[PDB]
């Protein structure tokens, strides 16, 4: 029920725009190196996101036409880590600490959602066949879009008055992830249950995720990025 | 016959798993103990994932077989707290960039420490408790056989600088002693479960193995980040 689906899909997509967080993250009211005091979070995530593509959605030897196209996707997908990584150092984020504060960080036990969504999409798609990993990702991919389109607000306002070059809270993340999230599919009868299922999962785990990121902000909110022009 | 077959392949699997060039290193007490634990901070890599594994994964708050995993998942989910002590005393604690902590983590030479973890998890998702009982105790026959290893230079460094580790440490090793066979013991199990518990203690030791292979390839690019403990 592919149209079904993708209506599905669209309608999570519509609820998941409208989290608190994402009000938050678009309120120009507020400076945008507060809206991005949620950034240090995403390291729970960015690095396991790469390897989920690398190791768990990549089939390197398949001649499915489904997993060839997953594969391109894996490709893009996998080197955005490198843009967390340059923004965390712009945002003032990329403090001096003890190797163990980092790693407590990382395992907080208020990070457990952000740190175990690639998790559980691994979970979720280990032994799915091509057509249905193709639902977790553009599912999982749709989630993404959201969150940079936000994200990508008070990241460009920072990137015009400190006059830098961001990667990850910025159009151009968007514009590759605007591809990223064919039709010409008709799916098994318990398929069509299993994709709804794929919908209902990754859009819950996402919610967790921008669930943990609002009680950071609310636990941290004097922890404003700290740009330099 | 099935579970006398699956705990004798345990044993097999340990006394091969004994034998790695990386325990032979350890073990010499001809090299400064100081440099055999060079290796330490790439557990960084699985310790806390371990935690969450138990935790999370394993752990599932009536079968009578989940009810034993939980106290067993319980005790093991604690031992992240004894890394981080014993990071702190070996001198590898040390003031970084959050992203070079980042980094070090997700390193590509530390991709198969870092998955043993996952790879359990993906394993085990689908198991009936009797299955997950077996990923532990192979998994656990792994852990003894390094701790029994790295409590050498572990418990050598303990006493000439006179501090209680508790990670690299014979008092880890006795609780692990502890870790039950006994419940599996008295099991038996179908052709299907025999060819299952087959396939798991088998990756489970294949995976170990590629984990002690990545610590001999990092002790080998590290030579001179020898621990720097601290006397009382
Ligand atoms: N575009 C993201 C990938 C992504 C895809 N879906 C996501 C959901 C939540 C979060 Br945070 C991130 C994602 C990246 O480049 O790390
Ligand atoms: N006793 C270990 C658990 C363990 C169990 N199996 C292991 C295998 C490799 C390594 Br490294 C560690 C383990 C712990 O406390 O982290
Ligand atoms: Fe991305
Ligand atoms: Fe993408
Ligand atoms: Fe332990
Ligand atoms: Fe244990
Ligand atoms: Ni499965």
């Amino acid at each position: 029920g592919m149209k079904a689906i993708l209506q599905l899909i669209l309608e999570k997509r519509q609820e998941f725009e409208k989290l608190p967080c994402f009000e938050f993250v678009r309120d120009e009211t507020i400076s945008p190196e507060e809206r991005l005091i949620l950034y240090p979070c995403i390291a729970a995530f960015a690095l396991n996101f790469r390897d989920l593509n690398r190791y768990d959605y990549r089939d390197d030897n398949s001649s499915d036409y489904y997993q060839k196209i997953i594969n391109i996707h894996t490709q893009e997908d996998a080197k955005h880590w490198e843009w967390f990584l340059n923004d965390l150092e712009l945002l003032g984020f990329d403090k001096t600490m003890r190797f163990s504060e980092a790693l407590r960080f990382v395992w907080s036990d208020d990070l457990l959602h952000t740190r175990r969504l690639c998790h559980n999409i691994a979970v979720l798609s280990h032994d799915l066949e091509p057509v249905m990993k193709m639902v977790v990702i553009e599912a999982m991919e749709t989630a993404g879009l959201v969150i940079f389109h936000a994200l990508a607000k008070p990241g460009e306002s920072i990137a015009k008055a400190t006059r830098r070059k961001y990667l990850y809270v910025a159009d151009s993340h968007v514009e590759v992830e605007t591809g990223h999230a064919l039709e010409q599919t008709q799916l098994s009868s318990e398929q069509e249950e299993k994709a709804k299922e794929i919908v209902n999962k990754v859009f819950q785990w996402s919610t967790n995720l921008i669930g943990e990121f609002e009680r950071y902000v609310k636990a941290h909110r004097s922890e404003k990025a700290q740009p330099t022009a």
